[PDB]
């Protein structure tokens, strides 16, 4: 089997194994700051991508990879009543570039069909296509999630996320936990990677502040990822990676 | 650090690394059948325990272990309207023996304070101390869960469970997923192992059928476990173990 | 190609080409009354099925049928503030029988995985798994719709519905129109019949009144259906059938 | 009853049953290209008309026809931010000729009252009389739609449209679906053909590129039509025609 994995308890400035786009920068304090601040600046868009391409599925053997990703993130909203727009974990073509900001989370464009992009969003603003209240959603080539669930978020608190994909069942699972609040949310749905993503892809984060309002800033504090493409043990990744 | 882990996609009869109690037996088909059947027989109680003792916390260093466990289980109810009693994953003293059946899931006794037993239950019957509807609960030395959440169960379908404990935050998280139903449930709460469990313990399963009604049978199909006691990477355990 | 179709501007009592289940009866006025009245009686469940089995897909050739169905229905709610539960158009195994009432619309059962049943619902009551406000949803083997959209309903007014399935794109489309209100709603999503339904099935309607409240009654006034299983022209069905 | 209908999965060059006006031509690939390209050329106007006149309503009997039309179309915009002007399906007097281009979609003229022309537009540019954002509208003798609704369009994707008219209710319904996006839009309103169209008319398409900008090109890929003038079954037309 073909496998890859990595784990960081923090980020380091100028680290050559990461690609930054938009307003994203890593602070000296080891934080991946996706949006500009001075309080969030409106219309800010930043994305970060793990430099090395991941082999998601193979056209020959036809086998698809299973993977797991976890990270700690937080947002700061100067006004918890006017939140916007959100954060997303995504997989996309190797040459992926930033797209439309605000409600499109920098992954899609209005009037166009999305590229081969798959993502798990943490949406804070209700756009026309959205359900009411902040939510977690699974996006498959569209900003219009195929499924969502309410997200009990907390301003300034660290959220711990775990995203897992089981190739055997094609099931994608996303769970979010707030240790300090002992609160938790989970979502799951089947996704077919063979028809929604190219064989090789890059993974990363994308976040956007309000279009005309500060909304909230987004910071990723740590990141862990493991993938196994067959010719798995998640308990070892949640306790290991 | 001190570490231990194991992973099985199935069970084998007479396997010397497991301790069976009650009516529990492993079929030739590789299934850990916890309750007697002929349809579930009432008042049946079976438990299985991983033979090797786990070092959960150390009195000297004072450090506590982090761990992860996953398994696939299912129940069969000849009548989905009269379910009883449930299944539980637990940690207990090395010399742990079966206790009261039915509503006590074989872990506790009426009129007595529970031993140093910590468990995650999948409760199908509403006893006096229970909330309404099947649920997932975190039990700490008591059959009366410190916290619970509704469990959208499905008869005869395989449920995939992931239980994780983070020593740094003392947070215990339990999630259950039904691939075929794309349905999911999650629960979390802080638990202090130092004051609710001895340094060394054994882990296993316990299930009970109705006291005077068949209720449902319980079968565990696979099992995976990893523990790390410091002087972790879960992504590697969900994809590895 | 294998084809079948039928069209009725009204129902006739004792018509031998229809199967009635539950409280469903056809009035002398030519109406298919699915629920008992005296104002709707609580806990009423009725279903009607076209007697002849439809060949939906073929295991050999692997081809799947395209079909179209239209009908006029209405509900009467003595109190438009307490509506429950809804109406559904469905396809199911030939020997399909009524299931759980109320929120389950007589198609599914609590604690069990749905049979091979596909349906388009017109939901008036918000159950735990439902989104807010009356809606139209596409159910695939589950009472939990894979997709929904708000339904601007009107008490006592006749709604004209058109459901179409295109085998070439696997897309299921449902549209509802209120001539008198010049109001309209539409929904669409892909559904794979090969994996959610048996080769042969029966089609019909199912409606349920509130569990403990009258809710509203449901009457189907006309019905039209056409199917084409390849080794289509919908314009001819909306103007013909 | 008097009836007529036709159905094409593609167009053939020089086909004698169609009338082309403006820049409209049919490619060798079977596409009805309404606008000149080289990317769309600004100020381009093309129209196509089914050669045979349709009997819409009869002055004697006073009866009005019911009809259904469907087609697949697409537009290509080199810049999805500067779209213009749109496409329309229309009914007009037998001797109908092209009118003003750009925002008038070649159907109307500035400073003049429209002839007896009825149309369903797919408007991409906001003119003074328009609502904001691309939309679908019902035009009755005027470029100023009597009703509209937002149109979630996608560049380069094939849209499947279904327009139906019910003489019994005088209701005109237009629905548009994007299979690849599982997205859908619908609109409806009453229209009185007797007072807005002559007894006999010709039907066709009309599209216009931006006045001073390329905007987008418009191609119709297939076309189906059925009409019934009484002294209907649409399910047969969506699955048949
Ligand atoms: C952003 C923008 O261009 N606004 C112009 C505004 O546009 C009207 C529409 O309103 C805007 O719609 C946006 C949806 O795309 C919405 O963005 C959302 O923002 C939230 C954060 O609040 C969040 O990020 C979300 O994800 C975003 O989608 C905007 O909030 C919203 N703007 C407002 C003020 O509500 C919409 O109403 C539409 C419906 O018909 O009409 C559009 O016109 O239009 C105004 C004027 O009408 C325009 O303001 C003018 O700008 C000029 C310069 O461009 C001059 O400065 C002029 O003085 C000023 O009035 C906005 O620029
Ligand atoms: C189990 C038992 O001993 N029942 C005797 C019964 O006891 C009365 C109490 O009823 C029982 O309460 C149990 C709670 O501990 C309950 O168990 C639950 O069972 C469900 C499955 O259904 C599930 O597993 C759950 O987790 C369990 O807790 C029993 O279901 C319930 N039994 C019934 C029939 O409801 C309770 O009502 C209490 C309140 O005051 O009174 C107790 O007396 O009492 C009956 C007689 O009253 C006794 O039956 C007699 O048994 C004799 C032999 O022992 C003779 O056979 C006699 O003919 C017969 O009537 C039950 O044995
Ligand atoms: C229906 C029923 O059995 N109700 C008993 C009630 O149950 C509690 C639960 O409440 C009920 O939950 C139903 C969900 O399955 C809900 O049904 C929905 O009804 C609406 C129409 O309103 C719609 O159709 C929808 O689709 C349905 O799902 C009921 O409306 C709801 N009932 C009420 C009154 O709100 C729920 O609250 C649950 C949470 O813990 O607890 C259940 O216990 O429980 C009461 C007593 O608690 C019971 O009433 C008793 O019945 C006895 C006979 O069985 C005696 O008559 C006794 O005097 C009486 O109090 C209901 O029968
Ligand atoms: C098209 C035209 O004749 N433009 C002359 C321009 O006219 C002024 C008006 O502006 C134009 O208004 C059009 C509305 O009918 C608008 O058309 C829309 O185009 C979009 C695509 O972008 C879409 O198709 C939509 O459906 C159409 O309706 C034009 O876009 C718009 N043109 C511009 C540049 O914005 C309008 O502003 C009006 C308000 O008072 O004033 C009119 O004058 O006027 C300019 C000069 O003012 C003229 O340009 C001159 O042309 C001369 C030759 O005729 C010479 O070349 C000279 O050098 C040049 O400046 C435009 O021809
Ligand atoms: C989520 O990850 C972040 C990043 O490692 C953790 O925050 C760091 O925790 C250490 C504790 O050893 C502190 O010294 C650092 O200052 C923290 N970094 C930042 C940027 O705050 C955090 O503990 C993790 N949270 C959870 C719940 O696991
Ligand atoms: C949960 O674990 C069980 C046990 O391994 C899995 O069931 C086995 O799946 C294999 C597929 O390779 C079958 O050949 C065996 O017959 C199954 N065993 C039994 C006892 O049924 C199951 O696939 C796992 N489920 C999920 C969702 O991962
Ligand atoms: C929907 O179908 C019903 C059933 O045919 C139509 O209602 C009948 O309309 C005729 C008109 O010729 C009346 O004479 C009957 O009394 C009606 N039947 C009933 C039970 O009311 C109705 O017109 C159709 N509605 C639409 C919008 O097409
Ligand atoms: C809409 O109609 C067009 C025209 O027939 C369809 O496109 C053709 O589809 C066939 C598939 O058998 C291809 O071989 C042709 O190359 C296509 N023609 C063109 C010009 O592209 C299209 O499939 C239809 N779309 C939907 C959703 O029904
Ligand atoms: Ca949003
Ligand atoms: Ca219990
Ligand atoms: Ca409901
Ligand atoms: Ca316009
Ligand atoms: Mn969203
Ligand atoms: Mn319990
Ligand atoms: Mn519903
Ligand atoms: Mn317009």
């Amino acid at each position: 089997a073909e496998t890859v994995s990595f784990s960081w308890n923090k980020f380091v400035p100028k680290q050559p194994n990461m690609i930054l786009q938009g307003d994203a920068i890593v602070t000296s304090s080891g934080k991946l700051q996706l949006n500009k601040v001075d309080t969030p600046k409106p219309s800010s868009l930043g994305r970060a991508l793990y430099s090395t391409p991941i082999h998601i599925w193979d056209k020959e053997t036809g086998s698809v990879a299973s993977f797991a990703a976890s990270f700690n993130f937080t947002f700061y909203a100067p006004d918890t009543k006017r939140l916007a727009d959100g954060l997303a974990f995504f997989l996309a073509p190797i040459d992926t570039k930033p797209q439309t900001h605000a409600g499109y989370l920098g992954l899609f464009n209005e009037n166009e069909s999305g590229d081969q992009v798959v993502a798990v969003e943490f949406d804070t603003f209700r756009n026309s296509w959205d359900p009411p209240n902040p939510h977690i959603g699974i996006n498959v080539n569209s900003i219009r999630s195929i499924k969502t669930t309410s997200w009990d978020l907390a301003n300034n608190k660290v959220a711990k996320v775990l995203i897992t994909y089981d190739a055997s069942t094609s099931l994608l699972v996303a769970s979010l936990v707030y240790p300090s609040q002992r609160t938790s949310n989970i979502l799951s749905d089947v996704v077919d990677l063979k028809t929604s993503l190219p064989e090789w892809v890059r993974i990363g984060f994308s976040a956007a502040t309000g279009l005309d309002i500060p909304g909230e800033s987004h910071d990723v504090l740590s990141w862990s990822f493991a993938s196994n493409l067959p010719h798995l043990d998640l308990t070892s990744f949640v306790l290991h990676e």
